[PDB]
């Protein structure tokens, strides 16, 4: 049973916490996500787009059923290690944030299939990015990339790698393509 009338208010969601499948707090001028989010144990989708967040509380790791997390258009610069507990996460929108580095824990999102990192200030990816075995689409457009780790070549299900608008990346196109020599993939390099 899917939720079609989604929840848009945290206080109301907390009145019947086991009931809530989708919570949308986008454009709520949040500077912090309240710790009480951990009460929504059955949450599957959390939208926090266009807030003023700089991180997530460590309580996020209690949301083990989460499949979709939209934190786009915030000022996110770091994550708690507890993000590694989001083992059911399939889609992560991190576009439009303040990321200059991704933590090693990003590589622990075992079921992640789609990762959007457009419009951040990343200079590289951690070696642990190669642990995302189910990743199909990785978008890194408009970042500050200077290198791509060889471990990216471990992503055998990757079908789209988008590197548009990274003029700082001096890495030759042939070297990038060589990481995925045999594999079915389209690589977008400006
Ligand atoms: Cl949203
Ligand atoms: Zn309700
Ligand atoms: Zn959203
Ligand atoms: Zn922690
Ligand atoms: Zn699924
Ligand atoms: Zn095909
Ligand atoms: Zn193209």
């Amino acid at each position: 049973p899917k939720e079609v009338i989604i929840h848009k208010n945290l206080s109301d969601a907390l009145k019947t916490p086991n009931e809530v499948q989708i919570l949308d707090l986008s454009r709520n001028q949040l500077t912090i996500l309240p710790k009480e989010i951990e009460q929504l144990v059955n949450l599957e989708s959390l939208h926090l787009r266009d807030n003023e967040l700089t991180t997530l509380p460590e309580e996020i790791g209690i949301l083990k059923n989460l499949k979709y997390l939209d934190i786009s258009r915030n000022q996110i610069s770091n994550f708690p290690k507890e993000i590694q507990k989001l083992k059911n996460l399939e889609v992560l929108f991190l576009n439009g944030n303040s990321l200059s580095n991704l933590p090693e824990e990003i590589g622990e999102l075992e079921k992640l299939g789609i990762l959007y990192l457009n419009n951040n200030q990343l200079t590289t990816l951690p070696k642990e990015i190669g642990q995302l075995e189910n990743l199909v689409s990785l978008s890194l457009s408009s970042n500050k990339l200077t290198s791509i780790p060889d471990e990216l070549g471990q992503l055998k299900k990757l079908r789209i790698l988008n590197l548009w608008d990274n003029p700082t990346l001096t890495t030759p196109e042939r070297n990038i393509r060589k990481l995925f020599r045999n594999q079915e993939i389209t690589i977008e390099i400006s």
